[PDB]
């Protein structure tokens, strides 16, 4: 049984279903692989097509999951879709009676015609199936976890007909015991009380982590009117029928100023994430507290969006309802695509279900083989300088003593948004200046929030109160307290109220990055390093050896370990002998207004990504003349002479553009088809 | 005693409060303006920016009105906001979360700074007074209806608290007796049930046309699923948590397939149509059976922009619940800010009333007088041919008679949608043909669509049922049946199902039209015509002298009768004298999306109307290039130098660009203060 589990809408890569299609609508789009029941691949179509959270169909996430499954798409037994098909069909057709130019495809067309252009592959009818969202979490949650049964929470933004389920699960069936409307939706009201803060879709986690800088007290009676705690784990959400927000109209009477861009976090802000949360904490735990009670059940698996709370997941493991609770790496939708797949596998028959409790999310692409890599890397001569040490772990555990910052690229990409040693930056955890430091060199503006450590099995209750129920730690979907005797020792990754995102690496999680923090350990007597995903503020985690270049190259890491090779920047490098080209939501624009006394207005020229939310920047006349002529396969330099040459001036400019991600800009050809490493 | 009315948005002409504001967002901004009581000025915004119930500021309307009045800023004593402060700026403040960039400016600090910087006015706090929404459009239906009591109901997609609301009205006092909750909206059913048909807001009076070529059986028990009918004169609507559209997922459950754009309209298309206009009607008339014998009232004030449905107007009419029924010329928004003129006069001191029955809508800017009209088409003069008859209303009847298509443009133009003789297009409503050319040619739009007939008031009941209560037919409010052993003889103007939405003039309503009519009844036996609105399907109701040529040069109409003046096409027009100008949201683009390779694709050239819902179009590299040279006071011809000349082809572009409103052609100056 080879089973194809997908998530996300159906847009094409260079345009969407409807024109601008919200980013709402169907996110997370990715592509996983089950064989005999064991998760083979999986992984974001976000890594390769380079937008954050997309909503695009996950086409080339089949297509890197069926290349790590040596499978051809005609080898695929079923696969399963994260909604019912009613339901996503009269999205889509609510979408199409908004803009009546959108011909009439629903999702099984729509599924189908992808697959066929894309793949070559005729999908059969019969072998697509469609799956109800809190099941398909739930398949993925619990079915990784280990346990032989366990009570399945499942909490989110929406499923087709709930905001939150609850399961039993024992064996390889669900029994489901409740569930949630959708107007009680905790991840709705996350999302619309992150709105205030100046931020989105996809900010929540940032949100959290202001939380601890806030007193939760000055907020706790109004968001009281906003929530009931009720008999029998029930809750109530006070809707209004003023605007579709929950929270904004009640801190609008009440005096509150939601933030605007470039504002810094006031005192009312960082009080206002602290109550916030805590108002989610005491649902959910009145939740779990009823059911765990009800159920008599000792054992949680905890998925869909808002088990990406690891404060909550904190709480909910030191609330001592529960002996043991696992929380899947991929929570969020991508998961839901995950689980889908089982939930296909057993409509359609019999379903395997995985050995052994999942602690590797090492499951993407890889970067590929020795030899291709060291050959792409000669294409990149011309900007970096490569050597490449006996034991590269060695000489790295080295620096990162001396103080440098790393970056850290080996094997197979993870699967959901925490980096855990596969695509990763890495430092010394105890020095508190890392804080700024490390925020300064990707140009992430997060300074409020902590890095995340990554400590070995073997010294990590040293360091971290694990105490309360047993905790799967490999992917940190928790937070814990640290000692309090360690917490000057760990200046780096330690919140203001003492608590860690902790990463527990193990030889069998993961083996060259537990020897690396061992390593280190060795060589500083604390064996903690921070960890934090390998992006700048523009991209999501890096996914291919060009992605992991260019990131290197845009960002201020000092050095560069990927596949065993140390990467640094030379101190001059030559832009123009990079090739630039299109994304394919790449658009560039000319543009009038309306000018005084009704002329044509100022002429500008402007270069942005066509997607809900995507970014946009001025270009200079020279720059606007020299990306017009981009054709994919003349060099940044060759083209910039049709404008006079790359001048110190254009090559800053056109620098400025790649940190944002406008084009890709790498050297010419690529690395090439991935190599079979014969690991599979 | 004077008070300004407003309703509608807060943006500026070339932006809006935040990007791409939604068009739902406090539309059909306008102005009205009262004095002593009487309704002395009032006019749209659309009319004026050209863009179809606009959201932007109306703040050109103000300033037309204060012209209208004689009056100065200073001496306005109050002025009206048409919804309360709390909610418009609840909803501000929302927007404001969406988009983080937007300044935190509430209702009260926008109004006052448009004022400010629009009119040179600064408007006092204690001078402002917002008004709960469903009550300001209750005065505007019931102080302008004549009547000294009355049950009066509002219905629209929502105000602030209701969809609907019943009042009590007994002389210048207001009681409230019911009210309906958002979720069981009319407006916001019909407008749902719209989208289903390819169309959007603003369209619902076109399904309302669609719905006699329909059979109501059909989709008559789908329906029935979706709404509830209780006792007492309450009902249900029944939603869902699939998408925010009432409709669309039961139908889309039971096979529908929603219309796209250019496509026909189908017998299904047709069926739906029915149904929907058949449930709209069994839920109002079951709201009024109740009220009307719960109430006691004998008449009836109905208002909210529902009350622009002339069919279900017709059918309360032909009910027998009531002795007499009022309907206002602007039901929707527009006529809910001149209520809160009205609110704001009666919280501010004690109320003053209109003294008779409104029977004429002609209220907004007009043309100009004699001399600057004579001297402005002068300047039209290389595009048009001018003739000054000694009796221009004989002549233009006249050539009615002959089978002329008129327009006709007349001092001040209509308050609310509908063209009433002061800026119409108007032929003989004998010929079905004339119906068939007039969609297909004239006005381009579908072939589905009746058209309205204006008959004189002595003439009406030889043509016409109106039958059952009194209800006033100066506005075209109410479909009515036309005598069956007339339809025959009336074939432009008699629907599918034999019924007509009829403006019936008279000397006091409108003398000059009810001339014309009279006398093209004296030439051919029969006092009736033709009238639909002077505009194209690119633009709202003509407004201006040079938005009334324009728009009859760029449609195919026979001859223009403007203040007397005949106006016709010149066999070749001089396109090249004609100034261009950008409209302040008029954008221009040349553009690259990724091509074959990831190359950077082949350019691309567009302009486009920068508001949400605004049209688009492509243009040539060379037009393109032209249009960059614009300054708003060089002529076409002169401009066109710098690409070699105006060919006919960039003439010819030029011309379809105008057509669609991209930008403002007209001679060099203008017509100057009316
Ligand atoms: N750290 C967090 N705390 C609370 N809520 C969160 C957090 N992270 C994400 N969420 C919420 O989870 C929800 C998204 O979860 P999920 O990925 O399972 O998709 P979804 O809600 O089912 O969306 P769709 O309707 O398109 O399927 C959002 O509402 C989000 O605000
Ligand atoms: N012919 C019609 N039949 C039925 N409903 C109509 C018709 N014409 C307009 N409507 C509805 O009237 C409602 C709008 O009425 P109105 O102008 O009074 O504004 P509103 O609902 O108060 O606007 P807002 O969105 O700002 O609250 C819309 O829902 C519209 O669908
Ligand atoms: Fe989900
Ligand atoms: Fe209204």
């Amino acid at each position: 049984m080879l089973v194809l589990g997908l998530n996300g809408n159906f847009s094409a890569a260079d345009t969407d279903v409807v024109p601008q299609l919200g980013e709402v609508f169907f996110h997370d789009s990715a592509a996983s692989l089950i064989r005999d029941g064991e998760l083979v691949a999986a992984v974001e179509e976000e890594r390769l097509n380079r937008i954050k959270k997309t909503t695009k169909f996950p086409l080339n996430a089949v297509r890197e999951c069926l290349a790590l499954a040596g499978a051809r798409p005609e080898d695929v037994d079923a696969v399963g879709y994260y909604f019912p098909e009613n339901h996503i069909d009269t999205v889509l057709n609510h979408l199409y009676t908004e803009y009546p130019r959108a011909p009439l495809r629903y999702s099984r067309e729509l599924i189908r015609q992808r697959l066929k252009e894309g793949l070559g592959w005729d999908l059969p009818d019969e072998k697509l199936v469609y799956v109800p969202h809190h099941e398909a979490h739930a398949y993925s949650s619990y079915l990784h976890s280990g346990m032989d049964s366990a009570l399945v929470l499942v909490l989110d933004g929406r499923g087709e007909l709930h905001s939150g389920t609850v399961y039993r699960a024992e064996g390889t069936r669900l029994e489901k015991l409740a569930d949630y409307p959708v107007p009680k939706s905790l991840g709705g009201l996350y999302l619309n009380a992150t709105y205030l803060l100046g931020y989105g879709f996809g900010d929540e986690y940032k949100v959290m982590g202001l939380a601890p800088w806030g007193n939760p007290e000055t907020y706790r009676d109004t968001f009281a009117k906003l929530y009931t705690l009720q008999d029998n784990g029930e809750y109530e959400l006070h809707g209004n029928i003023m605007v579709p927000n929950l929270v904004s109209p009640l801190f609008y009477a009440e005096g509150f100023r939601p933030r605007r861009k470039g504002e810094p976090f006031t005192q009312a802000h960082r009080d206002f994430a602290a109550a916030l949360q805590e108002t989610v904490e005491k649902i959910v735990l009145h939740i779990l507290e009823y059911w765990a009670k009800t159920s008599g059940h000792s054992r949680l698996c905890f998925g869909g969006g808002v088990a990406h709370n690891s404060s909550l997941n904190g709480l909910i493991l030191k609330s001592g309802l529960f002996d043991e609770v696992f929380v899947h790496p991929a929570s969020h939708d991508a998961g839901a695509g995950e689980g889908a797949a089982y939930a296909a596998a057993a409509s359609l028959g019999t379903l395997e279900r995985p050995g052994k409790r999942l602690l590797s999310a090492s499951l993407g692409p890889a970067l590929g083989g020795r030899e291709q890599i060291r050959a792409r890397l000669a294409d990149w001569a011309p900007l970096i300088d490569v050597e490449f040490p006996d034991d590269a772990v060695e000489t790295a555990a080295g620096l990162l003593a001396e103080g440098q910052v790393l970056g850290w690229a080996y094997g197979r990409s993870e699967f959901g948004p925490r980096a855990l040693g596969h695509r990763s930056i890495v430092a010394d955890a105890r020095p508190e200046e890392n804080r700024t430091r490390i925020n300064a060199m990707v140009k992430k503006r997060e300074g409020f929030r902590p890095f995340a450590p990554v400590v070995t099995a073997e010294a990590a209750r040293d360091y971290f109160d694990l105490s309360g129920a047993d905790g799967n730690h490999e992917f940190m979907s928790f937070v814990v307290p640290v000692l309090p005797e360690r917490r000057t020792e760990l200046g780096a990754v330690t919140h203001v109220d003492g608590t860690a995102r902790v990463q527990v690496v193990s030889a069998e999680s993961g083996e060259r990055f537990h020897r690396l923090v061992r390593r280190f350990g060795e060589l500083t007597g604390t064996p903690v390093l921070l960890n934090t995903s390998f992006n700048n503020n523009a991209e999501p985690i890096v996914q291919s050896l060009d992605d992991v270049v260019t990131s290197f190259l845009t960002t201020d890491l000092d050095v560069l370990v990927v596949e065993d090779c140390l990467v640094r920047g030379k101190a001059s490098p030559d832009l123009g002998v990079l090739v630039p080209r299109f994304r394919p939501v790449t658009r560039l624009v000319e543009r009038r207004t309306a000018g005084p006394d009704a002329s044509a207005g100022a002429k500008t020229h402007e270069i942005h990504l066509d997607y809900d939310g995507g970014p946009s920047a001025k270009v200079s006349p020279e720059l606007y003349e020299l990306l017009g002529a981009v054709d994919g396969t003349t060099t940044l330099g060759d083209l910039a002479k049709t404008v006079g040459g790359l001048s110190d001036a254009l090559a800053t400019e056109v620098f400025a553009l790649w940190e944002q991600r406008f084009l890709t800009l790498a050297p010419a050809g690529d690395i090439g088809p991935l190599a079979d490493d014969g690991t599979r």
